[PDB]
């Protein structure tokens, strides 16, 4: 399923099936957000998914990049980190994990993404569920696809958005 | 499972436990490279695993690194090479394919590593099979799991290396 991305031409169906590979593994959010290496601001990023407008809108002019913790774990690692009060820690923090869930993105998880050539981002997703318990099992559940995905949607992510005409 | 390696009590540990998660998933053989980043030569890398030692001379005397399919590869992708006729592409790496086999290598995969403060590395696994289609078979079965691996293998081996 993973060469579907690939095959695909352009910025609009690649981001489609990106959303609906994330569907089918549970999730009923997604982004996806890149940098060229070594950017000093967000002005040539490639950033596509299913987010609502207003919360996406909200993160900007709040600056949220400089409170949610998710960015700078990305900075220092390969492995996810999962939303967690308790990866908030300051009062900006608070707010904006109750500004997230307010949104309807409550439970999920970050994976950082580290390209060949220096490219740095973030496939985000959250997951609709009863209770954290609930939602960290159908995590679990489908870390191993999302772990292999996650790499394929960087390589060839970083093509459409960097390299392809 | 994985956060055995981040605690893991130092480089000793580390590669006993690398080692024995690749042999329980099946491949007797694993090597573990890792650059800082922006390396010009290989003074500075972290190198661990169960290759022969006769191999790991031989490919550094042979300037390998050169000719190896697998070693550009892992500059321009994340993705894993899979060790197939198709990444031999001249005589000179069709001759680094006979050298490995000779030295009991060959079947398996490379798995680029790319590290959140620009490490460059790979994580080579190779599998004893009678022939490519049952290395495949093999192989595809424990992927999901060894993509999982290489991840944790990276962010851990990157500050046992490092730091
Ligand atoms: C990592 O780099 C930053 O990437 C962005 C950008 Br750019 C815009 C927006 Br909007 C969101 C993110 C990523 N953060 C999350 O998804 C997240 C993480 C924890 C909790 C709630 C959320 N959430 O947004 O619902
Ligand atoms: C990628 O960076 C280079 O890493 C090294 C270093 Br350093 C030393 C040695 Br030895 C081997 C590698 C990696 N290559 C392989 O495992 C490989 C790949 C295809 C076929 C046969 C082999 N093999 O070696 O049996």
């Amino acid at each position: 399923g993973f060469l579907e991305l690939e095959r695909s031409s352009g910025k609009l169906e690649w981001s489609a099936i990106l959303q609906k590979m994330a569907s089918d593994l549970g999730f009923s959010k997604i982004l996806f957000g890149l940098l060229p290496k070594d950017s000093q601001d967000y002005e040539n990023a490639f950033i596509v998914g299913n987010y609502p407008a207003a919360w996406r809108e909200h993160y900007d002019r709040a600056g949220y990049a400089r409170v949610d913790p998710t960015v700078s774990h990305c900075t220092q690692s390969v492995l996810p980190i999962f939303w967690e009060p308790s990866i908030y820690q300051t009062r900006k923090q608070h707010e904006f994990f109750e500004e997230a869930s307010a949104a309807g993105l409550v439970y999920g998880l970050t994976m950082p993404l580290h390209g060949a050539r220096g490219e740095l981002g973030a496939l985000s997703l959250s997951v609709e569920a009863e209770n954290r318990a609930e939602a960290n099992r159908f995590m679990e559940s489908v870390l191993p696809t999302l772990w292999m995905l996650k790499d394929y949607a960087l390589q060839s992510g970083a093509g459409l958005a960097f390299e392809h005409p």
